[PDB]
């Protein structure tokens, strides 16, 4: 059998049926005679390919396969790979390399020193020594991407490899099953459980890997058994907990001092599926105040190693959350009182306050809606004002790289056709991966895009204030007509200049069978 | 002084007065108190930032300075860096890093292992070990960018460095002159001149570094005294020769066998400022046919090392072209006859043959027009049909990475305000860096954007033919309205459904004071 | 032809006839049917293999070819490659790789991610994508190592490649000549010559690349015409000037303040073939005091870029030194007066002072002797007391990597059969590459090893004083019998406990036909 046939069989046999790509010559011998049980999703630029692929992988909780064109295509997608690195997204990124006969001469579209290009943003990067090796290399890619801690991997493949004979023994690869579904040994897990049982004022902190493990329900049960408040870890890329549960206390601010204060008076702090911690703003102080003991559970040794404080257990979040949920005694302490409802804000008949948008979305959106956030100055309000009961209801660019939410919303909507994806994106952020809209139109993926137009990079202006930066150029982005942009890529476009128009547009957007973009005129913070 | 003040003084004294960027928190302490004698050019995405800076750097023949945001911003720009790598574009790429105190905990927007990210696409890549080192590091960046072979470099700077005290001894950095304007020693140069004087049927092949060195006029002299036909080396990123000069023989096809067949009968082939060679399609055969001696003059050791044939001289192209032009005797042989005018392609009253568009541009565009090419299926015709008399008149993505021409056209126009820049871009290629249109609108940069809309990735279909690949998905890009895209970014948009509308639209765009986009309906190759 | 046959032809055709190696399974298909016109030099460990080739390459001023065993062998030589990096030694390091069929499974002696292993200490690092590419890859390594700035390169080759069919078009590789023999253009060179002619108190500073270029003779004539004093740049790996020429002022100390104090009063300082500067100890102050113009001529862009001060010309040192010596006017200033002869130190009938050893060596050694220094606390006294009239008379570990001198002494002696090599090596430093003694013995290479036994790491204790480091362990090395070690490896062993025995031992060493080690009891600094 050929490398072509063997590789598609391995993919198929390992559960892959969708290829996200932007093609070029070095990929044609891979893509030719594309099998009828595979689906190809074209995006017009490689940051969109990877973003779409990334949303699809996070929502489906399974590896996503990507096909890019050499160094240029791989390069265009590296910002997107930084997000995928931080979210532990199992992406199998493959890139076509020149024919082996011309790699030496460095013909046009040779990916020189290819394995080094995506580093340090990939778990594994490789160009096979021979055509026969390609299926084995792909096998490695697949398992490396899928093993905890999940993440992007990179395989460069010379285009002449596909027509060559596969390694005869390649069939051993098809049904290889690898498991990293592990948990702390019995003796040490009992010690942890006793520690949690003996705590007088436990707090829980939950990171994105809880939602990637679909460990949300076990964390609810753990929280209810320990009668403990629950915060989402800072810079949250996913929502690991129902936002209106009695225990839920919201998003931790991304600051050292803010978090030690929040955790003060809690004797044990159990962190699950999060870095300790993903701070953003510099807010020096104590990592922890006296009296506080931190225990981290993470699937990534890199996170465990770099924690400035606390103990760590490196294990599968799914397996550990389940184990802990079912092992901890029910505490006779009083269950936390639900956080109060956010106060409605004053809203005139003109431009919309972000708080008004999220209240309207919350009232009109279905209870199984999935929200994507790239409205970077409105994030704290969005967390207060959206009720998200279900797992897989929230995504935010995990490495802070803009151009994620728009394409990612298209991948999430593809992965979850029965759940309405609502992407809330700033006018700044929308431009990074704008051409992703075209995939929504061509493949008729019914994502709703709500562009929050305040005419500026609002969050940049906020940081300018916190860093006392005066006379900073390039913080405003006037003169962008997002309805024309939507129209350019064949997406239905609505305006929402006020609350009356917003409600009308959401009603029309929610019923639509294709993608809809709503341009909301929001109040600038200037 | 502060590291901030010392660094801007270094830039200023090194002739840098313009920052191309897309800002973020990590860049604010660098961009704050932006000096009044500096200019800041915002682009909405980093591939556009770098593309505009690259076009600018190539047209000005001076380094361009770039400021990006962490791993995300740098990542977004890497496809653009691979083009800059192949074009020897002197790009100084700076990226903001997290405060040194939070680099270890890997807070959000820590560029982890930063220096490795842009590798292998930069000459030099560095993160200073202290704030006081930053001006020295920047000095190194500037000189590494600017020394032959020119190319992109990378500096990651923790944002807390900028406010720190500068070393008073950093003042030595300000007026450093580094020269790489070198040529072959007298003895060996005379030997080369005698070989060229003794040649009975010499050929000259010119690459992009001739144009980058502005050695075009010297190569014209060299060609006229040797009475030698001149080709442009394959996959040409620039035009190093007047295309209607009697000696000019056209763009070499990007294939091994094709080139050796072309150079057959020429006893000495002098290659200047090009790789040997930038083949593209695999067209195996002889590198050189018997009887052809090849001598390459290159400013890049890496090119000289990887030539599969010939002698090489590593030296500055300008110093060497000038030396050779002046040292060679005038041959008594007859001057080559000018290539015949290309035949007029039959055109009906409907969709436009590409050949018709280039004929119209040639008849209507000014004689000092600058063209950029990202209409990938029409390159050979463009080269046959555009008369480019002057230096700096043609640009094409040097590593074949699409998303170059649109932003680069804006950079070129910025650097050359008195030369009309016309970017001929395919409908597929337009989408990679579409948001660069915004920068042309905001800064009123009067580039003409000619979108050749054939409904498809035509050059991919051509390679599918040559690779005998059938049932390849993702080769069609229907349903894109470019006039609506232009409108969304504030650029004036015209259509051209036929020859008369093309003429009218070009007349209107040529006289326009702002940027204009023309969507041309072109005949599809399918 | 085979890859094997074609590769040996290329090597042969490019002037290589000697292979320095330590063999293993992965290299046997390369080493088999070893040509009759090639020589193989075995060393017992890879630091010694590379040390010997380095000495050979430096003495011969030609590339040396090395063959090491996969990752462990390559890894063993990486300390030695750091020296080779710093001395710009043209080393072609090949390492055998596992058969391509077993790379993926990572069989024992798979060099995983091979090209990254020797980085960042190599100019070029590569594993070919196919067997047929190996000759081309070898061509690249050969030229990359040989081109200015010369340096070590690395090629990893799967062992199954050698028996495979080579491409017939690889014959074009055989006689490729690449020149980097370049100098500054006429116009800018005239400006420099005019500046040198106009200097009232010029100084010259010379570094190792002068010796490497064999530009010593031209620098003597340059110094004599400019009537200028001449220093060797600090931490000198080589000797670029006769040490008793009237202009010679000695080895600059490796500190910032000490060098600006030395250069004070010189209006123009011409630095040729050196970094600016290779400091060592931290001696903060001014890089250059006001009133001095520093002009650096360097073959290395990396050196040009990182100089804290001065202008730079990146050119070939031989071409430049020759150019300048012929272009400068003869100054009417008086020739500098020779520095005084050093004072005879007090010496009793017991342990030898280093000064006595070098005085005795100067008296007794032949005038064409070659000295290698790895006696680290006595370098200053060595430069004062040895008259080195000739080029190629001194070598010292260029990156400060101990274990260079002993093996490099053997390579130099092999390269220079008619010049007596005398390696002066401390008792600590002798141990790093002690096994190299065997190679001297086995190939009957008559190096003299003078071992300076002071029973301690002297220069470490010195630095311990300048750093005020008390209670530091591991500074003493008692209980090593170097005659026993010499006997162990079959090298004739003498001793010198006093001046009488030293004079007798050296007389014997100089007259001996094979290698000789002399263990000298020297006064300890403790
Ligand atoms: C690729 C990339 N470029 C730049 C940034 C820095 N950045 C953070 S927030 C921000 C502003 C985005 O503005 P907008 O989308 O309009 O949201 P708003 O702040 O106005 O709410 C920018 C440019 C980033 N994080 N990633
Ligand atoms: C970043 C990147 N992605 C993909 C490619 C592959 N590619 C080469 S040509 C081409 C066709 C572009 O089509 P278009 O711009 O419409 O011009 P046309 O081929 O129709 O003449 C594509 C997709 C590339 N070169 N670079
Ligand atoms: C591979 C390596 N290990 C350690 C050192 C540090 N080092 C520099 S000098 C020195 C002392 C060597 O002592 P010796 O050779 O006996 O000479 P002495 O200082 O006594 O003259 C040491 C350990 C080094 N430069 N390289
Ligand atoms: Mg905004
Ligand atoms: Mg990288
Ligand atoms: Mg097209
Ligand atoms: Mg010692």
């Amino acid at each position: 059998a050929s490398v072509h046939g063997t590789t598609y069989e391995l993919l198929r046999r390992q559960g892959i049926d969708t290829v996200f790509g932007n093609p070029g010559s070095n990929e044609l011998p891979f893509l030719k005679d594309f099998p009828e049980d595979f689906r190809y999703i074209l995006a017009l630029q490689e940051a969109c390919v990877v973003g779409i692929a990334d949303g699809y992988a996070q929502a489906s909780r399974k590896p996503a396969f990507i096909n890019l064109h050499s160094a240029a295509g791989t390069g265009n997608a590296m910002g997107a790979l930084s997000n995928a690195w931080n979210s532990h997204s199992p992406l199998i990124v493959t890139a076509g390399q020149q024919t082996r006969a011309m790699i030496g001469v460095e013909a046009l579209l040779t990916n020189v020193d290819a394995a080094n290009l995506p580093r340090p943003l990939v778990k594994w990067s490789y160009e096979p020594a021979s055509a026969a090796e390609v299926p084995h290399a792909m096998s490695r890619a697949i398992h490396m991407a899928s093993m905890a801690p999940q993440g992007p991997v990179y395989l460069s493949v010379p285009y002449d490899d596909w027509d060559k004979d596969a390694d005869p023994q390649s069939h051993h690869l098809f049904d290889r099953h690898v498991s990293s579904s592990v948990r702390l040994n019995d003796q040490d897990l009992d010690i942890l459980v006793k520690a949690l049982n003996s705590a007088s004022n436990p707090a829980i902190v939950l990171g994105p890997d809880v939602d990637a493990a679909n460990a949300n329900a076990d964390c609810v049960m753990l929280a209810e058994r320990l009668k403990a408040p629950v915060w989402v870890a800072p810079s949250a890329p996913r929502c690991p907990f129902p936002t209106r549960h009695p225990c839920f206390r919201g998003l931790m601010p991304a600051g050292i001092a803010a978090i030690s204060q929040l955790l003060e008076g809690h004797d044990v702090v159990l962190v699950i599926g999060a870095p300790v911690f993903r701070y953003h703003q510099y807010d020096p102080g104590q990592y922890l105040k006296p009296g506080t003991r931190l225990i981290s559970v993470t699937c990534d040794p890199l996170e465990a190693a770099r924690a400035p404080m606390g103990d760590a257990i490196v294990a599968d979040i799914g397996a550990m959350a389940s184990a802990l949920a079912n092992l901890v005694e029910e505490s006779s302490r009083q269950l936390p009182t639900a956080a109060p409802e956010p106060a409605k804000v004053d809203q005139d008949a003109g431009r919309l306050h972000p708080e008004t948008v999220f209240d309207t979305l919350n009232d009109m959106a279905p209870e199984n809606a999935i929200y994507l956030n790239e409205s970077t100055s409105t994030t704290a309000q969005m967390w207060q004002r959206l009720n998200m009961r279900n797992p897989g209801s929230y995504y935010f660019c995990a490495a802070g790289g803009l151009g994620f939410a728009l394409p990612a919303a298209i991948g999430v909507q593809l992965a979850e056709p029965e759940r309405q994806v609502i992407a809330v994106i700033g006018d700044g952020s929308a431009n990074y991966s704008i051409s992703a809209l075209w995939t929504a139109a061509q493949y008729n993926i019914p994502t709703i895009f709500v562009i929050m137009n305040n005419g500026t990079y609002g969050a940049a202006r906020w940081f300018a204030g916190v860093l006392e930066a005066e006379n900073v150029p390039g913080l405003d982005v006037p003169g962008i007509d997002f309805r024309a942009l939507a129209k350019g890529y064949g997406v239905q476009a609505l305006k929402a200049d006020n609350l009356e128009q917003l409600k009308g547009s959401l009603q029309e957007a929610l019923s639509a069978k294709g993608p809809v973009l709503i341009e909301v005129s929001t109040v600038s913070p200037v």
